[PDB]
């Protein structure tokens, strides 16, 4: 799992940045070829968090999730991942309002397949949103950003926290309980974002105003040009009572069926 720093070449430019530090593009020397990578570099609390993130990614193996190549302990701690060249889905759609409905359905279906896998594997993502889906190509999405993610214990169906409120289900806010069904709620917000071309959800509202709106049974409206069936699926993801909300098996099947007849 530990990579050799001498086999990594970084670019100077940064792709992004935050309290942890920076994300830069680089190249990792393999047997013959070089592999383009995205490298999360700590400008260092922070250590354990990066190590926990890599620990999650190390356990996942699925085409619609960002793969970890390894960790590099060098001038800084570095989490080396396969590169998603086109970057975050929200930003991509904000810059490319031409993308067709059918292409959006294809991408959100790919996210649902990743998430179905994540749910089967008993991990909760806890930060599922359009900014955390990355594009390989205009037709290939991957789930990223496993910093808040939790491996559920073998005999528990949720994680009790001890916040991206606009993406959180009522049971997360009210009871601090995070399940695969909480991620389904998030997935519905992600779908709304995708069909809105990377607009922000609940525009202009405080977290507490969002919670009140939801408790009145109010939900965001159908984005322009979003198909009825896809809005109906969003509303099903925003099922208030977690017990009655679909899991990702049911969500992925709905998307699959709709895509393969649209
Ligand atoms: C071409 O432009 C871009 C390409 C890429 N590609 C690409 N590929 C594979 C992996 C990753 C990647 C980025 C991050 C990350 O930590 N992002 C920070 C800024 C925000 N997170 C929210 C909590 C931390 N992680 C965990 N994985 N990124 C990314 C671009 O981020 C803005 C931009």
């Amino acid at each position: 799992v530990y990579l050799d720093r001498k086999l990594l070449t970084l670019e100077d430019k940064e792709l992004g940045s935050g309290n942890f530090g920076t994300v830069k593009k680089g190249y990792y020397q393999m047997k013959k070829v070089v592999k383009t990578v995205a490298v999360k570099i700590l400008k260092n609390a922070l250590k354990d968090e990066l190590l926990a993130e890599a620990n999650v990614m190390q356990q996942l193996d699925n085409p619609y999730i960002v793969r970890m190549i390894g960790i590099c302990e060098a001038e800084s701690w570095m989490l080396v991942m396969e590169m998603a060249e086109l970057g975050p889905l929200n930003k991509y759609l904000q810059q490319n309002r031409h993308v067709k409905d059918k292409n959006i359905i294809e991408l959100v279906h790919q996210v649902s397949m990743g998430m179905k896998y994540l749910e089967e594997s008993n991990f909760v993502h806890r930060d599922l949103a359009a900014r955390n889906v990355l594009l390989v190509t205009q037709h290939y999405a991957k789930i990223s950003d496993f910093g808040l993610s939790k491996a559920l214990r073998a005999d528990e169906n949720y994680y009790k926290a001890q916040w991206p409120v606009k993406w959180y289900a009522p049971e997360c806010i009210n009871y601090y309980k995070f399940s695969s069904k909480s991620d389904v709620w998030s997935f519905g917000v992600l779908m709304w974002e995708a069909f809105s071309y990377g607009q922000k959800p609940y525009r202009g509202m405080k977290g507490s105003e969002v919670t009140a709106m939801l408790e009145k049974g109010e939900r965001m409206g159908c984005p322009a040009g979003c198909p009825r069936e896809m809005y109906d699926l969003m509303n099903l993801c925003w099922t208030y009572d977690v017990e009655n909300r679909p899991g990702f098996a049911a969500v992925e099947l709905r998307l699959r069926n709709y895509y393969y007849d649209v």
